[PDB]
Order: structure tokens, then sequence, then C-alpha cells
């Protein structure tokens, strides 16, 4: 659109390239734009455009949608990747993990609540202005080492798609690295269960092209996420948890004693 202005390139992908912009109508602000190059998708936008009405403040804002299209959000200073790059030994505080946990969790129970499921949380995509405040973004339409195992194994792709994700990346935050680092669903589905164990056959999805029978020990997990509290072990636990069913909620987990 021409009341905005391409200055650089912020990441690139299958799903389109994003660019920092200057929005010169809008006092020259920096903004995040994206485009792309036609009846059930009009809803995707319908939830944004009111998802949006909520100005939850977890979550990129939405500027406006140009005509073949041009979408305009808020443009944030960097991600969780470039801050976990820069922050000195030994690495991020107690209370700054905790905090940016919370406004994680809040982000997503606020998304969970109005039926929408992230179903690709990663670093690279949960962003953190000056302030220090997390915002989710990426959402409403590689790296296997966030994937849920129902994902992978092709079973169910609900809402605890994303509680596995934010276990996986509250590990990364301590580790100060992916905690399980796969290259294929396969792979990855065994360098989790390498940590996790077998679980029950009771626990397995029901008719599935992978069986539990090609598959490991259960390991204690404060050997891999070094220093953590029987608290945050409690709650990492409980979002990697092979049952989705099983797996907790953000609401839930919103409120569990680590917060307290
Ligand atoms: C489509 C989006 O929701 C979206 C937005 C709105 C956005 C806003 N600010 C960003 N701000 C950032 C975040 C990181 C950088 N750097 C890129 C170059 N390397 C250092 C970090 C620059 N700007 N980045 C944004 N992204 C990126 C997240 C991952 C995919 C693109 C986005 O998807």
């Amino acid at each position: 659109d021409q009341q905005y202005e391409c200055v650089a390139e912020i990441g690139e992908g299958a799903y389109g390239k994003v660019f920092k912009a200057r929005d010169l109508k809008n006092g020259g602000r920096f903004v995040a734009l994206k485009r792309v190059r036609p009846l059930s998708t009009i809803r995707e936008v319908a939830v944004l455009r009111h998802l949006e009405t909520f100005e939850h403040p977890n979550v990129v804002r939405l500027f406006d949608v140009c005509t073949k299209l041009t979408l305009v959000f808020e443009h944030v200073d960097q991600d969780l990747t470039t801050y976990l790059d820069k922050v000195p030994e030994p690495g991020v505080p107690t209370e700054t993990i905790k905090d940016m946990m919370f406004q994680l969790l809040r982000g997503l129970d606020f998304l969970h609540s109005h039926r929408v499921v992230h179903r690709d949380l990663k670093p690279q995509n949960i962003l953190v202005t000056s302030s220090g405040q997390i915002k989710l973004a990426d959402f409403g339409l590689v790296t296997l080492w966030y994937r849920a195992p129902e994902v992978l194994l092709q079973s169910s792709y609900a809402t605890p798609v994303d509680l596995w994700s934010v276990g996986c990346i509250f590990a990364e935050m301590f580790r100060r690295k992916p905690l399980f680092r796969g290259s294929s669903d396969v792979d990855q589905l065994g360098k989790i269960l390498d940590v996790i164990g077998l679980p029950g056959e009771e626990d397995w999805p029901r008719d599935v092209a992978l069986p539990r029978q090609a598959f490991k020990s259960a390991q204690p997990i404060e050997k891999f996420v070094t220093d953590i509290d029987e608290l945050g072990k409690d709650l990492l636990l409980k979002c990697l948890t092979f049952n989705p069913a099983k797996r907790i909620s953000a609401y839930s987990a919103l409120s569990h004693p680590y917060f307290q």
C-alpha cells in the first residue's frame, strides 16, 4: 500500500515474507506488513478483526487490511530468539522466566477462550518489546522442535498443541537451547519419548500410522532443565504430558503455585 513504506526484511518462510515498514501517515511509526499472493477463509480474518476488539496486552495489534493483500500490524523490537541470544550468563533471571511465562499463558488463555489455536508456537514468533512485554504473533493464516506429539502422530490438533510448545519454550528459557531438537516427525517423537518416557498403551492414540511398539524409560527433568524448582518442574511436566487430554490448559496453568 502507499500509506506505508518497506525499509528492512523481518522474516522469510513458506507462509510469505514479513517486512519492517514506516507508517508515514501515522507519524512514521514502525509497522510490520505481510502480503498474500475465498469463502471459508473469510472467517480467519473475521476472528482476528474480532480478537482485535479485546486488545489483549499479550497479542500483536492489527492496524489494517488492504488489496492479493497487505496485512499491517504493530512492529515489535525483537523476538524471544534474539532476546535469548543477547542475555548475559548464567542466562535469564528466575523471575524474568516466571514473568515472561505468565504473559505467554495469558495470551494463550486469551486465544483458546476465543476458539483460536496458535499451531506454530516458537521463540521465533514470541515477540518482546523494549519494556520486556510478551506479544504472541504469526497466527490467522521447517522446525518440529516445538511440535506436540499428537500433531507429529497426526491424530488430534486441538488447543493442547500450544501447551506442549509452551513447555518446550519454558525449558529453552532456562537451558537457552531447544530441549527436543529432532529432524523429522519420527526423529522428534523419538527425542521426546527419550526424555518423558514411553507413555502407557492407554494414552497412545487409537488408530494412527506410528505404533507405541516402534520406540524408552522415563528420564528425570532436573537433568535436562538444570536449575528449576519443584514447582516449575511440576508445571513444565504438566505442560509436557503425552496425552493432550491430560495436558494442562493455559487457564489452570495461569493458576498453578509457580506464579503465587
Ligand atoms: C505476521 C505477524 O504476526 C508478525 C508480526 C506482526 C511481527 C511484528 N514485529 C516483529 N518484529 C521483529 C522480530 C524480530 C526481528 N529480527 C529479525 C532479524 N533478526 C533479528 C530479529 C525483527 N522484527 N516481527 C513480526 N513477525 C515475525 C515473527 C517471526 C516471523 C516474522 C510476524 O510474524
